């Protein structure tokens, strides 16, 4: 997932009050306070909210976790997960927590003050390096971010069982010990055998476990597990290897037996379920399902028989976040791009459909939180002219501004606009960061910062940078930085994105060159000093651009670059490129190893040695291919980092990257 | 071992004639010929000579090996080693060959034309990745280059059995397969448990195997195995972990029982046996032993009771190669530095000792081959003024010149001289490659090409370059290249070398800076543009110099650099540095990872990913240390190469290295 480093917010709901920290106190407002001392006075700070409605949180302290009720100001339970915190998943009942330790899934029960503790229960006992329990599966695709799913009333715990013994692993080497130590990473590459995932359901009352009878193919992707409100059924969105069919099936939670198929979604290119079924309040028969079936992500209302009652939201825009319903379940609240693809607004719409009502009309980026009630919202706004403006509003009533931020020196000027894609019809939005102290009478070198892969959108109406401030940093050194969201990028509908199917890099590069044509039309641009930089999909693009248009891009820096898609994962890779065996021509055209001989400019590849997203092998083989082809790239490796360089070391990364450009461009 | 790439010779003895190839024929001279057709006419080209005296060779052809008698012009035997050629060791009888395949040692018997073949015999059957048979052991130190040793009459085959199950391996990754594949390299690092080597003796007549009862410590180094001429005893030079004691022991070949200790050698710093016992012709009781015990490598005459009869050669010079004896065993023939450490001459000396007689007096580098007879010699000469001069001489009689090689353009001028070491007493020899088209009135950048590790000497009276011509290539780009053999380097006696003991890098750098003082005294040298380059020990030096004298060395390129000696091998490492636990101060001072923050110039490290000499971890951890220290080196990796980049890819290496200097220095 594309991440904007160096972000420049404790706000949230607890009961019917919005709460935020102020270093010492936790301020509740409709305006009471809770000092760290008062809290500590109840202990036998940072915390994770478990139930916003009830204001129940869990405090991470030395020697266990401490559940605490912020509204009643009382300790709930003390939990002992043997120091495990990464996989913690608390039951909705709040008195139990599931977690994974040493390959196995466990359930720990909270203990009340001075009531004694109980030993956790082992749901599984045969976990191993090739048999994973309760963890994310399918490479975290399809919205999967964990492997434990509590039933609504806490009666059962569903979990993933991933047998990856048939997956040929990649070595991940830790160079810190005296002798380096390798550990296998079961990264399933495109076209190879995938892992086998099954779903288990542990019944807490009986201690019995049953597995869903999902059948064959065993490689089928089991996604978006969703429990029925009454806990009798567990719904699963099953996706085939081709990823062009998604069947929403209901399974009997008691026996694991298949019950029925509610509906099936198909697509010419690919179907991609990303969200679970969300049942209407108080209903066990109606639920909202998100789908991009009509070319745009919208909310669909289904009954559990599989009948589509109605497509609630409609239009050439996309729902970017479903926030929930009103108490009675007659209204839907969500964030969308209706106002503009470059903006995010919070809307309300009748469950019967119709016109939407924008609740945050100010132009810019709105990130909103619906209160447990459904009566008020916390809104955090920002725009090119507005750093941030925090607002709390009683839907319908008035709005209260909690905060709103707003020199003798300078900052890089940021220009924005639109240009036509390579098809001459589709408009592309760009962001141009001007050199510091820009002089319209002078010529300047320019660097295209590119990503261009699906799921990301770098050009929005936000405050400052969207790429970790790297564009601003480069600009401070006299280099303009240009970025354009080429076709394939997100939040512009399926057509805009799927044009890249089976042909990664082709349309993307054509659109990026339209960006270059725009830059060359600028009189202040030195057409002979154009560079390019990107990470991940952007690393692939950076490299592909230098090999494909070596006369234009003189210098480039590619981080964690995908070089050979046959070596990228099955799930993400085969969705956009199909399988290697089904698309030799597309894969061959994007295989940068085959065109290393076309590198005539200066290019530095950068890689984290323990990168589990883009395996190190990608950049190493590119250098190898360059040796054979007699071309000369440069290199740098961060042995302690994974896909991206985070933390203070990112300073070293920026210095390395920028100096390469100031040295050679 | 330091290797001079891009060398700029088929000569050898066969019976009493010197032979060399001429593309088509094999010319024998006292002058007969043997065309490839005539030979092929006898087949049911390149070859390996097995017995120079009898002119027996083995031809490598598709579908087996073909033994051939060049003097009698007849096929001897056909050998089937199942395509194994790397470990081939032919019995002195010439009708059998030992080899290793799939972890086990085998003996194959040659088959005569149309006489049928016999299946090879398996000497061992339990070989594994952690149990190696018949291969070099102890990291190829102590002169060990193989693991099979035939007894003189071919009655027995002695071999190494190395149990390395207690050695913690280093992963060597092959990045070519779809998913990278790692293989453990049992590289024993300094201070850790060493492997356990034992010696087995396979008796061909009975098929029985007995192991020498070498006892404990099991880590003891078993070196220079030497068979008694009568095959009843197998001598072994045993070296302790401290490497300050070497005991020459005799073992009963029949039972493996210890018989007696002939003599023991000790040293304040280290003892290093490098050659086997060589018995006098026709004698089973007297042998020549090479030893540097008196500060210089000389030939010692011992009787098998252990009594030292006499030190045959003596003087402040070293025997660099023992060629053998005269027929009657009253004279010794050898190559030495008596004439000059910068030269190599072939000498003769009475077995009683006394004055030596130089048989190749011309100043320069003589590489000589003593005929099977001991009456004549083949001499290949070269000097700064003489490319090459091939001579064949009947010792005592006259000399015949077989070949002697000798423009409107230019070549880099090479200057040589001497400077005082940092002690102000020891003279150091240097080689200075001047910039092409050198103009004494101009200023030039200069690069110090350094190695400086033990066992190597880069400055000798040879033709052209001694460092793969890299110095000449750099000079052609306008950069002078300077090299000085600092203390620690070879062929200057033990005192000159052992000054580095327990303090690697310290004296070496001090002497290299004396070289810098010399360069700065030259008016044509731009003191602000001094660089440094080296490989292996030279990579360690290059890096250490930039960190220690960052004000002087502006740019450097370090290949396969040792960065942390705690991560270098036990055998070589502990000899010169002692164990990490015994010398914290020395190791700490040479640990470049601890001073990465001192890098203020431009430094590119280069490494072969599958390097089994200097594990990749060395340069990777240096970059890692630089990230933490906020310093910025550059990098390049050759994924398909081991310690050095050989073959056509070396062109890419030279371009990469030189461009770094032309870009930054």
């Amino acid at each position: 997932e594309f991440y904007n480093f160096y972000p420049e917010v404790g706000l949230q709901w607890m009961g019917d009050n919005y709460v935020f920290i102020e270093g010492d106190d936790l301020v509740f407002n409709k305006t009471t306070r809770f000092s760290a001392a008062d809290l500590n006075a109840l202990m036998p700070p940072s915390f994770r909210t478990l139930d916003a409605g009830r204001g129940l949180v869990v405090l991470f302290t030395q020697g266990g976790l401490v559940g605490f009720d912020m509204l009643a100001r009382k300790v709930t339970y003390l939990f002992d997960t043997n120091e495990e915190t990464a996989s913690l998943d608390f039951s909705p009942v709040g008195d139990r927590v599931a977690y994974v330790r040493n390959h196995n899934l466990y359930i720990a029960r909270g203990g009340k003050l001075g009531e004694g503790m109980s030993r956790a229960i082992a749901v599984t006992i045969d976990g191993t390096e090739t048999l994973v329990y309760g963890q994310a599966v399918h490479q975290r695709e399809f919205g999967i971010e964990k492997g434990t799913f509590w039933s609504p009333k806490g009666s059962c715990l569903a979990f993933y069982r991933m047998d990856q013994s048939m997956v040929k692993p990649t070595p991940i080497v830790d160079y810190h010990p005296l002798e380096a130590e390798s550990k296998p990473l079961y990264y399933p590459m495109a076209g190879t055998p995938s892992h086998h995932v099954t779903v288990g359901i542990y019944h807490l009352a009986t201690g019995k476990t049953v597995y869903l009878q999902t059948g064959e193919p065993k490689e089928k992707f089991l996604t978006n597990l969703s429990w029925s409100p009454d806990e009798n059924i567990l719904y699963v969105a099953e996706v085939n290897r081709a990823q062009n069919e998604c069947k929403v099936n209901a399974y009997d939670a008691e026996t694991g037996r298949f019950v029925r198929t509610l509906f099936v979604e198909t697509d010419k290119h690919y179907v991609e379920p990303l969200h679970p079924l969300t049942f209407l309040p108080g209903s066990n028969n109606q639920f909202i399902w998100q789908s991009r079936r009509d070319g745009w992500n919208h909310l669909y209302l289904y009954d559990t028989t599989g009948r589509l009652i109605r497509q609630v939201t409609k239009g050439e825009w996309e729902v970017t976040n479903f926030a929930g319903f009103d108490p009675k379940g007659t209204r839907l609240y969500f964030e969308s791009t209706e106002a503009s693809p470059l903006e995010r607004h919070f809307y309300c719409i009748d469950i019967k459909g119709g016109k939407t009502k924008d609740l945050t009309p100010e132009s810019g980026m709105h990130r909103t939180q619906l209160s447990p009630d459904g009566s008020a919202i916390i809104d955090i706004f920002q725009s090119p002219t507005v750093p941030r403006k925090v607002t709390v509003t009683n839907i319908g009533k008035g709005s209260h501004t909690l905060l709103e931020a707003k020199t003798g020196y300078a900052m890089p000027e940021i220009r924005t606009g639109t240009i036509m894609a390579a098809d001459g019809q589709t408009p592309l939005y760009y962001k141009l960061t001007m050199p510091l102290h820009f002089d319209p009478a002078k010529k300047y070198p320019v660097i295209v910062y590119v990503y261009g892969g699906p799921h990301a959108q770098l050009v929005t109406k936000t405050w400052r940078s969207s790429v970790g401030g790297w564009d601003i940093y480069m600009a401070q050194k006299g280099y303009a930085v240009f970025t354009v969201d080429s076709r394939g990028s997100a939040n512009r509908g399926a057509a805009f994105e799927q044009v890249i199917h089976r042909r990664l890099g082709q349309t993307e590069m054509a659109d990026q060159m339209c960006g270059v044509d725009f830059l060359k039309s600028q009189s202040w641009v030195d057409a002979d000093r154009i560079g390019v930089h990107g990470w991940s999909y952007g690393g692939f693009m950076t490299t592909n651009l230098m090999l494909t248009h070596g006369d234009v891009f003189k210098v480039g820096v590619a981080g964690g670059p995908v070089i050979d898609w046959n070596r990228y994962e099955i799930m993400y890779g085969e969705r956009y490129f199909d399988a290697p065996q089904e698309n030799p021509e597309g894969y061959d055209a994007a295989n940068l190893l085959k065109r290393a001989g076309d590198l005539k400019g200066r290019l530095m590849l950068i890689h984290g040695a323990i990168d589990p997203v883009v395996v190190w092998q990608h950049s190493l083989l590119f250098l190898d291919a360059c040796v054979k082809a007699r071309t000369y790239p440069d290199y740098y490796v961060y042995p302690s980092h994974e896909h991206n360089v985070m933390g203070p070391d990112r300073v070293h990364l920026y210095e390395t990257i920028t100096r390469y450009f100031t040295d050679h461009l």
